[PDB]
């Protein structure tokens, strides 16, 4: 074993810090730019597949995980909702070819980290 929450936590650091360059072209703060989304959109795809491995049943009780028990509980649904992330933000990479297209295209990757934060990361601090 190792520590997998740490693992975790920092590749899902890394997934909120690849959407924000997508953020300050939707919020107008920053000039469209292809190579960027594309490049965010990989790092999005890529890390989707490394976590599902990263949620063993004994990282539940470590005192700084937001990790849910049901996901433990929804192992199947879980797993492939990460799954789903990846192959929208892959997707995405093919489709989103402007501004127009971001805009247009963007939601249906981004909608998967608010689907997944609903039911299985814990609000708080
Ligand atoms: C999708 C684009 C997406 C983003 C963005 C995202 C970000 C994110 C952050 C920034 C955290 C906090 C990490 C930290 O502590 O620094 C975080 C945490 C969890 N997430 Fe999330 N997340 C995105 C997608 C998904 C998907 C698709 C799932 C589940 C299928 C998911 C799950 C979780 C869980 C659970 C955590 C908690 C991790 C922990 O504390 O152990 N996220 N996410």
């Amino acid at each position: 074993q190792t520590d997998v929450i740490a693992q975790r936590k920092a590749i899902l650091k890394q997934m909120g810090e690849a959407t924000k360059p997508i953020a300050a072209m939707l919020k107008g703060e920053a000039k469209f730019d292809q190579a960027v989304v594309q490049k965010s959109l990989a790092a999005i795809a890529d890390d989707s597949k490394k976590l599902p491995a990263l949620f063993p049943a004994d990282s539940k009780t470590g005192g700084d995980t937001a990790a849910l028990p049901k996901i433990w509980e929804d192992k199947a649904k879980f797993d492939d909702l990460f799954a789903k992330l990846a192959a929208a933000a892959t997707a995405a990479q093919g489709t989103i070819k402007d501004e127009a297209s971001l805009k247009a295209n963007i939601g249906g990757v981004l909608g998967n980290c608010k689907s997944c934060h609903d039911d299985f990361r814990a609000k708080k601090s």
